[PDB]
């Protein structure tokens, strides 16, 4: 369960971000003994972008380079290998994608959503690595950028985001061998930028902005009983967090708490109900994305 591949532990891998402008950094925390790792740079700065693991490898999604040379938003899919510690392109997305949210099923990734200028996607694309290929699929109900995505029993999520006039408590479901997204229960806040996730039988959604303030506040979705119930607040408020479970607890890390770029990773225990701070980034830092896969070489 902890080991993976050679004899090796697994890490959280956080990847870009955003801190004055977009950011390269790969870097990976190991929750065995505390440390930081840093590994190669993103070949082009991303804030926005999404992260996910297949096969072991790292995938960066989407996002958009913030520069004060110029403001890109990102169609760009880019694989990094932790036995070779080497970033590489795969093929690119239909279109650019920030703030984008994304899930894998089967062994493939859904890139959903997201900006594109004053652009906002319903649009949703299916990625198969081994065939290197992007494929639209059905479109959500709901443009959604700044869109939290979980999968749970092979289906996928999407939850809560803005559509260019609100952000949204509304939350749908792909449904892949109907091709078909059906709205489900609504969260009981609005929240754009969320962090969410999976653990056990339940979506989480954890932080995010409600059009005014950003929340320290988090609640869950039971699929069983179709209710979203809160649990314990994060002990910052905070916004484009980064979100991944390791070994049956929530890793939140960084964001924006409305004054601040936020170092703080905090580590959600659903046995007992409470956050606790684990470490801190290397640097404050909003819109990163997250996974978790084997101990780099
Ligand atoms: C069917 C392909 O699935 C994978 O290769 C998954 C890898 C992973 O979760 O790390
Ligand atoms: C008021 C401009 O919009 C924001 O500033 C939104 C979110 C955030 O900081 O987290």
């Amino acid at each position: 369960v902890p080991r993976g591949s050679h004899m090796v532990g697994r890490l959280i891998y956080t990847a870009g971000g955003y801190f004055r402008q977009s950011l390269s950094y790969l870097e990976a925390y190991n929750p065995s003994n505390g440390s930081w790792l840093r590994l190669a740079d993103l070949q082009v700065p991303r804030s926005g972008l999404a992260g996910c693991v297949v096969g072991g490898l790292l995938y960066a999604v989407g996002g958009r380079n913030n520069s004060p040379d110029g403001n890109t938003d990102s169609s760009a899919l880019d694989c990094y290998n932790p036995m070779t510690n080497q970033w590489s392109p795969c093929a690119s997305m239909s279109v650019p994608r920030n703030r984008i949210g994304v899930g894998v099923i089967d062994g493939h990734i859904y890139a959903v959503g997201g900006s594109h200028g004053c652009i906002h996607h319903s649009s949703v694309e299916r990625y198969e690595p081994e065939r290197d290929e992007w494929h639209l699929v059905a479109p959500m109900l709901t443009r959604r950028i700044g869109v939290g995505v979980a999968v749970l029993n092979r289906l996928l999520y999407a939850v809560g985001g803005f559509d260019g006039t609100n952000r949204l408590n509304s939350a749908e479901c792909y449904y892949p061998e109907r091709n078909e997204w059906r709205m489900i229960t609504p969260m009981n806040t609005i929240r754009s930028g969320a962090g969410v996730c999976v653990l056990h039988n339940c979506i989480y959604a954890a932080g995010g902005y409600d059009g005014q303030d950003q929340l320290n506040s988090v609640e869950r979705y039971d699929v069983e009983t179709e209710t979203w119930t809160f649990v314990a607040p994060m002990r910052h408020h905070r916004s484009a967090l980064g979100i991944t479970v390791h070994q049956g607890k929530i890793y939140v890390l960084g964001g924006y708490d409305g004054h601040t770029f936020l170092d703080s990773v905090e580590c959600y225990d659903p046995d007992s109900d409470t956050w606790s701070e684990v470490t801190r980034m290397t640097s404050g830092r909003s819109g990163v994305g997250v996974a978790v896969t084997m101990e780099p070489c």
